């Protein structure tokens, strides 16, 4: 019989999620109940999976396909059948995937690099211009960077977040504007492919209504999880000075020019390890949902019926001691020295299979470029001895994380 947490009469397990930190609560429950537990609400049921041994089965695309969780069904009210909130069987999913994938590879990443540097330089200038004893609000500045970068690299649109105190402000006029601005403009960017690319399979381009949903989808998915990653990784860096020393040394040895080239970002191997170890501990889109395509038995013991939902709790997967060793709470980038050594389906911060994160290379190239520049240009201090406090929205972020940065005075 499947483990299940405490209940609340006819509300079953629902009130367990009446908390501003539901994924953290679910991790505690998984630590209590193990690799799988049932979670019941009035009218619905799901099973939360935490072990590599079960999650590797869940990731078998012949048996399970992406499900839209509760949260995603609400997000679909405004992101529609854009890539993130479409079902795999909806015609617009594979069509858009085919149209947009060439935008997110590599020839593409070289073409985005210069506009990424545009926004990263604005970040570094902001910090160079701080006076003595002022501090940095980390998640806030990371979000200014990530929003501006997806806006510029993807849509040639400047949110100008660094010119603002309060985050950028609606959605329709913005979308309307991004489109109008482009009609009136010559780019080769994400919005280019949205407007002119044809799916080689169907021969069709995206229609107007789905183009609007994709812009909404990318503006959101294109920045919040990346802000969270950069913020957690700066937190782990300031809590682990020897790691910061190694990363800062690599940045100094590698970034020998006033601004980084694409090739130099790729050479930041140890920065790439640090980012993956942050993704291990706090994967910023921490859960994804699947449904059973047909009746099937999980782990030889848990029969599922067609349409049964499962949730992958990624932070708990990333703490599976049978895979990672006993020291899973420790921050050790050396875990990622050779990505080949990581067992299949043990590390899934970008989801799974054909429904995996389309933006993974973009996010990693942005994050590595920016952290490299941060580490080249400043020494950082955890002046408040900050206590990790993780705020949950769609994503995860270290709320109130602040540091001081002292400039190495290296020309930019
Ligand atoms: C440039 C930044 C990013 C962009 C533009 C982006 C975009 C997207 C899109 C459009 C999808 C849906 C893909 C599809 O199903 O066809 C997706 C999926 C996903 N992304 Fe990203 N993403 C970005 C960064 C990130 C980061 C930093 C993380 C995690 C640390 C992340 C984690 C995920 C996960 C876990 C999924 C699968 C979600 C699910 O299965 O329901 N993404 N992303």
């Amino acid at each position: 019989e499947m483990p299940q947490p405490k209940t609340f009469g006819e509300l079953k397990n629902l009130p367990l999620l009446n908390t501003d930190k539901p994924v953290q609560a679910l991790m505690k429950i998984a630590d209590e109940l193990g690799e799988i537990f049932k979670f019941e609400a009035p009218g619905r049921v799901t099973r939360y999976l935490s072990s590599q041994r079960l999650i590797k089965e869940a990731c078998d695309e012949s048996r399970f396909d992406k499900n839209l969780s509760q949260a995603l069904k609400f997000v679909r009210d405004f992101a529609g059948d854009g890539l993130f909130t479409s079902w795999t069987h909806e015609k617009n999913w594979k069509k858009a995937h085919n149209i947009l994938l060439p935008s997110f590879s590599q020839q593409a990443m070289k073409g985005y690099h210069a506009m990424m540097v545009d926004i990263a330089v604005q970040l570094v200038q902001k910090w160079e211009r701080l006076n003595a004893d002022e501090h940095i609000e980390v998640p806030e500045d990371m979000t200014r960077l990530t929003l501006d970068t997806i806006g510029l690299c993807g849509f040639n649109y400047r949110f100008n977040s660094f010119y603002r105190d309060q985050p950028h402000p609606v959605m329709n006029d913005l979308v309307d504007k991004i489109i109008a601005d482009r009609k009136a403009s010559q780019s080769d960017d994400l919005l280019t492919h949205m407007l002119h690319g044809k799916d080689p399979e169907t021969g069709e381009p995206l229609d107007d209504e789905n183009i609007r949903y994709q812009i909404v989808t990318f503006l959101i998915a294109g920045h919040e999880t990346t802000s969270g990653l950069l913020s957690f990784t700066l937190y782990f860096l300031v809590k682990n000075p020897h790691v910061l020393q190694k990363a800062a040394e690599e940045a100094a040895r590698v970034l020998v020019d006033p601004v980084p080239s694409y090739k130099q970002v790729k050479q930041l191997k140890y920065v790439g390890m640090v980012l993956n170890e942050a993704l291990r501990l706090w994967p910023t889109a921490p859960a994804f949902s699947l449904y059973a395509k047909e009746d099937t038995v999980l782990g030889g013991e848990y029969p599922l019926e067609k349409g049964d939902e499962i949730m992958v709790l990624i932070p708990q997967l990333h703490r599976d001691k049978t895979i990672w060793g006993d020291d899973v709470e420790e921050f050790r980038p050396e875990r990622f020295e050779n990505p080949s050594a990581i067992p299949q389906h043990a590390f899934k911060p970008f989801g799974n299979g054909q429904r995996a994160c389309i933006g993974q290379q973009f996010a990693l190239h942005e994050a590595t470029l920016v952290l490299g520049m941060m580490l080249k240009h400043f020494d950082f201090e955890d002046h408040t001895n900050y206590e990790l406090d993780i705020k949950e929205t769609l994503t995860l972020k270290p709320e109130g994380f602040v540091v001081k940065a002292k400039s190495k005075k290296i020309p930019l």
